[PDB]
């Protein structure tokens, strides 16, 4: 069978959500030395915006391919399945996500872009990966306070929900799916609340202290990854 042929089928089959199949067929690439179909493939489901590319690495993860998430995927995939200490710098701004030091009550603490700081250890997260009916999501821990991003209840008068960190993943407020998207070379994601369906972003709104406080916005994203996608650095 041609390579476009088996770019196509694999393509279709992520697309539909039979990652079993996705996974097989990727073995037999992989084994025979087709690289260049997964990684087509890859490229596409990005080009396309296709949330299912998320499943299919995190599948090929658990089912004993980690060898081709490392090799055929931008290196953010393997960075978010590994649990890699990782910085989320917000393209917009190119600040880095972190939390305040004191605890907004029941809140937890603020969320937010630093604007000076993009490289002590108050920056670094790890994805934690879950499966549910047939989706991956994600806690997003914060490494120096044991607190995972979560969206409050309450919003501002846009319907934006202020972003915190807690102690403890209670809801799906505290889960959130990824969708991949392109900007020139980068690689990025946006970053999407289980509980609301809102983009993880920072404010237009600078603090004097240059911080850009972040929230599950309530507003379109898509088309615009270099104004409301995330990049996931190695820290
Ligand atoms: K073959």
């Amino acid at each position: 069978v041609p390579n476009d042929i088996l770019e196509e089928q694999l393509y279709n089959s992520i697309v539909v959500a039979d990652y079993d199949s996705a996974v097989e067929k990727s073995k037999h690439l992989y084994e025979e030395k087709k690289s260049e179909v997964i990684t087509n493939v890859v490229n596409k489901l990005i080009r396309n915006n296709k949330m299912n590319c998320m499943e299919y690495a995190y599948q090929l993860w658990l089912q004993g391919s980690k060898d081709i998430v490392r090799d055929c995927f931008p290196v953010e995939f393997r960075l978010i399945f590994a649990e890699n200490a990782i910085k989320l710098m917000y393209k917009r701004d190119g600040l880095a996500l972190t939390l305040s030091n004191d605890v907004h009550g029941n809140d937890g603490r603020l969320a937010f872009g630093d604007g000076k700081d993009k490289t002590s250890p108050k920056v670094s997260w790890k994805f934690i990966a879950l499966w549910e009916n047939n989706k991956v999501y994600f806690k997003i821990l914060n490494t120096e306070r044991n607190q995972y991003l979560v969206l409050g209840v309450g919003t501002n008068p846009n319907g934006d929900h202020m972003a915190f960190g807690v102690n403890s993943v209670d809801s799906f407020r505290a889960q959130w799916y990824l969708q991949p998207a392109k900007y020139d070379k980068d690689n990025l994601f946006y970053i999407y609340n289980r509980e609301y369906s809102k983009a993880l972003t920072l404010s237009r709104t600078l603090e004097t202290s240059g911080n850009r406080m972040a929230w599950g916005y309530n507003g379109r994203v898509i088309g615009s990854p270099e104004h409301y996608a995330w990049g996931v650095k190695a820290f």
